[PDB]
């Protein structure tokens, strides 16, 4: 399957090198540190949209990346790999607001399966890529619930297209 | 296949944003623009056995610093970092010459997600096929795209792990 490499490459590649190194970036934030909700990585598994959190739920906004991680992968002596945190205002009856940051994101292989969709030569329907997309969360599910490094420290948030109400449901 | 996911992913998610911005990249580089000629990505394509240090490797190859970075917004990450390294080869001559190039180079980082697949539910030989696939698939895109025409060299090699810089000072001699 198509989904079988992408999440195998999401683990390998991203997951297995970051969520180690989560704790100890959030504890270098001096503007975030204090402030971050809950110290996991909220991995958002949009089903049919497609990548700006924001334009999918305007109580959700980018406030600060994190500090970055350099690692030292494919001849590339410090690539970046950073995360961002989201702000998340919930308005009330009261009229009242609370606030929340969380470190969210999007599942970049699920943007390469949208993509691969609308070029004919990448050889994915609409309705292929759909199933494509089932597959690469059962996958990267079972793959993340086997890991010993990364164990506490993501939370997986499949959707169909909101955010803010799992967000915030979650954390409670 | 797993390797043609991988393939697309590659050009979709890096190739098609860097390659565009290699250039002014290159240019923006005071220390580099006139050390550079060759303004282009040199992907290595390990095809039997795979290290990814490059500079280690070779006593002739030495990282030397890095481009400016590519700044794009992508998956929620304002500000996502794209960054080339410089790598300096200096090459001792039959006749006792040196000679040095400076080479923008790196690995096919989804390949190794490939050898991590099997040396951690992937025989080596299946490996090996899915590597071949990898790179029919990506010469395949790479060659259709036009906004990265003259901006890549695809290097298959066995994985000759101190022979990289033979094949790049061949490579920029059109060899
Ligand atoms: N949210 C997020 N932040 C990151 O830094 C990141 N880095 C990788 N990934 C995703 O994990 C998976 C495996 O990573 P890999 O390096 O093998 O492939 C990458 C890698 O080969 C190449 N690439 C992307 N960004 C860079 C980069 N900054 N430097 C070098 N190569 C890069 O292009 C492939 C696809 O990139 P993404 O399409 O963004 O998704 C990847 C991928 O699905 C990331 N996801």
């Amino acid at each position: 399957n198509v989904a079988d490499g992408l999440a195998w490459s999401y683990y390998f590649g991203y997951l297995r090198l970051v969520l180690p190194r989560l704790e100890l970036r959030i504890s270098e934030s001096e503007y975030f540190r204090h402030k971050i909700t809950d110290r996991k990585l909220f991995i958002l598994l949009p089903k049919t949209c497609f990548d700006d959190i924001e334009q999918a739920d305007s109580r959700v906004k980018w406030v600060g990346n994190l500090p970055e991680s350099k690692i030292n992968r494919g001849g590339i002596k410090e690539r970046s790999y950073k995360h961002a945190v989201h702000e998340i205002v919930m308005p009330f009856p009261d009229g009242t607001e609370e606030k929340y940051h969380f470190i969210v994101e999007y599942a970049t292989p699920l943007m390469s399966l949208y993509d691969m969709s609308r070029f004919t030569d990448a050889q994915l329907t609409g309705s292929e890529r759909d199933h494509q997309v089932v597959l690469f969360i059962r996958k990267l599910t079972e793959i993340l619930g086997k890991s010993e490094e990364c164990k506490g420290r993501y939370e997986l948030i499949p959707f169909s297209g909101k955010i803010a109400d799992i967000l915030v449901a979650l954390h409670n």
